Formats: C-alpha cells, structure tokens, sequence
C-alpha cells in the first residue's frame, strides 16, 4: 500500500510541534508523492530521526526538514537537519550500527532501526554533520508521482 508522504510527515511534525517546548522549519513540495512503506515502519524511521535531532539540540535551535525528488532515479530524499552537538567525524558513518554511542548509558537502536526499515523498503541513509555546528540525517525512498 501507497501513502501520500507529504501529508503523513506534516502530520508526524505537526504532533511534534505542538508539544512541550523547543523551531521546525519546512521544505516540502506540492506535490502529490507516494511511498510504498507501510505507515508503522515510516513512523518509527521518522520518529528516530526527530528523537534523535531534539535529544541532541540546544537553544531555540531550529530543525529543518526536506524533501527532495529525484525523477531520474525515482527516488525522494528525506532530510533532518539539526544545529546540535553534531558527530566526531571518525563516527559519522559508525552512527548507524546496532548499539553504536558516540560516548552502560544508553541503547543506541535508534538509527539501526531506522537504517534497517529504510533499507527493506529499497532505501539508503546517511549522515553529513560537523561537531559542534550540526548534523542531517538524509533517507531515500521509492516513490510513485
Ligand atoms: N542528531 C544527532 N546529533 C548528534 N549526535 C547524534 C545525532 N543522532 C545520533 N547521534 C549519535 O549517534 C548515536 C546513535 O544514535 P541512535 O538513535 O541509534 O542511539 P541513541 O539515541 O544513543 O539510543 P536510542 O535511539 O536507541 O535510545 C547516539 O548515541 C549519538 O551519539
Ligand atoms: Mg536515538
Ligand atoms: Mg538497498
């Protein structure tokens, strides 16, 4: 089954914007996008991610959300991008592995959960973040539209 990515992600951010206290900023198309992932499993993937962007962001940081098309390889890119600690940059690509913290704490599921869902839909995921300025999670998916 096929879902309408746009309205289902508005609505993910909308439930966290408006609770307790934090800025969530948008680059969302008019688009009429579908992804073939059942609501669930992109819930968890999304859910991780922002868990992951507020847990580690300071002040009235701001996180950001995209989504970009890639008609030619049929293809969304999903991004969250945060102003927060950020990642050393020998554990960039480290984040994702099961159980893997960057400093007995703590699981570090998070983002293998989230790797592992993308994944099985057809999808990669990967990091881009500098210490002490940031970090985005970026996540691709098929899509029809
Ligand atoms: N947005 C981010 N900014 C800075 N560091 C991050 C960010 N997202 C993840 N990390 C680092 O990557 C590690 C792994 O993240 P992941 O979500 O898998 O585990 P966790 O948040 O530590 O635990 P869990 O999510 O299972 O409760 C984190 O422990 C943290 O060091
Ligand atoms: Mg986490
Ligand atoms: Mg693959």
């Amino acid at each position: 089954m096929w879902i309408q990515i746009v309205r289902f992600m508005s609505l993910i951010i909308d439930r966290f914007e408006m609770t307790k206290e934090q800025e969530f900023i948008r680059n969302l198309p008019d688009r009429d996008l579908y992804v073939e992932i059942d609501q669930d499993k992109i819930t968890q993937v999304l859910d991780n991610i922002i868990s992951n962007a507020l847990k580690y962001s300071p002040e009235g940081g701001h996180v950001t959300f995209s989504i970009d098309v890639n008609e030619e390889e049929e293809l969304l890119y999903i991004s969250v991008k945060d102003e927060g600690i950020g990642i050393p940059k020998k554990d960039v690509e480290k984040v994702f592995d099961r159980f893997y913290r960057v400093d007995l704490g703590g699981t570090g599921l998070g983002l293998a959960i989230a790797k592992e869902m993308v994944q099985a839909h057809g999808g990669d995921i990967w990091a881009d973040s500098i210490e002490g300025k940031g970090t985005t999670i970026t996540f691709t998916l098929p899509y029809k539209e």
